[PDB]
Order: structure tokens, then sequence, then C-alpha cells
């Protein structure tokens, strides 16, 4: 049973003073078996990369996530960063009506359509469930060489 | 009269999903005068650049800034970066070894950089206990100029 992690990733990179952070999303039966794709996602020096925290996601706005090797859909998972506070996950339509969506949740950004991770595609199903958006882990796991 | 300012900058970088943020040291008589050496600095995407904190730095353990233009000093400026300044730390040591050890005391494998030259100018340190807390001036949001 394959599973979608969202995964926060911290490391080195040529010309920076400190270390930086990313946001992957991965595909795996474990979060070991995501490593290679975590190391090969991660754009900075790969000597260091850590694991900071991670979220099995099953579940976003009532909608449960599906994942299978073939597949159209309606309504698509988006990620959206603010230039676990700074981002969420909202299912939408359009990306546009997904950056509207992540403005009213608080009280110029940038989307991510997740929809095809690791070779496995993304369909999402309403069945009513909630699922907080935080971490299921947190700390500071190196990836192995 | 230059001063040393250390800067948040933020922006984007090809690959990551997420802005990514870099500690820069740059030098300069204005804020707005260290700009080009911000812009090439940055590892990134020059496209979509911004200012997000900076401190002008001219106290740190006692020990007052210098900048010149020509330069042996036994302590020197080291930068910490631990594995609101809350993740990082500037102070004065003599090794980069023992930077670390006074960085790891002060909270109650990490990262340091000696910061002596900085935008072609030198940087010295004269004792004269002064103290500066390492807060920002000035926080927000700020694009820089292409």
């Amino acid at each position: 049973d394959n599973k979608l992690f969202l995964v926060y990733v911290g490391g080195t990179a040529p010309g920076a003073n400190i270390e930086l952070h990313d946001i992957r999303f991965v595909v795996g039966p474990s979060m070991e078996e995501t490593y290679p794709a975590i190391r090969k996602g991660w754009f900075g020096t790969q000597k260091g990369l850590h694991l900071d925290s991670f979220v099995h996601l099953h579940h976003v706005d009532g909608y449960r996530i599906h994942l299978t090797s073939e597949a159209p859909e309606e309504k698509r998972l988006y990620f959206v960063n603010f230039g676990y506070h700074d981002f969420t996950v909202v299912v939408a339509d359009s990306p546009q009506s997904a950056k509207q969506l992540a403005r009213a949740q608080f009280s110029v950004d940038d989307c991510l359509c997740v929809d095809l991770v690791d070779n496995h595609y993304v369909t999402l199903e309403f069945d009513g469930e909630q699922q907080p958006l935080v971490p299921d882990w947190k700390g500071y796991q190196p990836l192995p060489e």
C-alpha cells in the first residue's frame, strides 16, 4: 500500500551561508522507501541532508487521497506556499480558486498542483474525514548514504 | 562611513518548491547601496528576490566593528549557524573551534563562518565594552529593484 508523504527537509546548498529547507511530496509504502525520491527532489548538496518533519497525507478538506499507477478529474490537490503555518494543502478546481481558499483559512502567492508524484496519480474521493495538517513526527533525521 | 549589515533575504531557486532564505553580510554607506552585493551574493534565482530583515552590526561581545580598505588580528568575527534571530548568532573568537563552543553556551554538529572580508572591506575588532542585541532594525517584505 503506497502512501503520500509531505516531507520537510533541510541541508546546505552551494553559495548559501545557512541551512535551507524545502517541502517535498513523495510516494512509497514507508518513509525509508521514499529516500531515493527525497534525495533527487532535493536541489542542494546531498551530504548532510536531513529530515526535519513529515506527515502521511490521507485526507484534505473532506477528500480521501487515492493513489494509482494509471488514471479526467474535476478537483485536484493544491499545495500553497505563503511568502506547519507558512503553507497549506487545499482541494480546488483551478489554481486561482486554490489561492483564494488558502487566503480564507487564516481567520501574491505561489501554488503547486499535486497530481503526479513518483509515477503515481492523485485522485480524490469525498468521504467527509478531516486530517489536521500537523507532523506525524518532528526532529532531526539524517538520510543514509 | 561604511556600515556592516547582516541581511535576511528570500526568494526562489530551481527545483525547490518553496521560498528559501539566506543570511548575507554586506558593506555600504546605506542599505540601498548594498543591493548589488545582495543580488550577487544570492545563491538562487534573481527574479522575485526580496529583503525580509536586516541589522546594522556595530558591536559584538564588547567589541566594536571597524571597516577598512587595507589590512595581524588575534580575534575575529564568527557567524554560527545552528542545525527575531534565534536560529543563529555572531560571536568573537580566536578559532572556529572556540567560536562554536561560545555559541553553544549562550542558549542556556554546527557550521560556522569567519566574517573578516566583506565586499572588499576588512573587518577589524576593538574592545570597548559596548553591547548590541542581535535583533532586526527592520522586518517586513521589500523587493529588490531590477
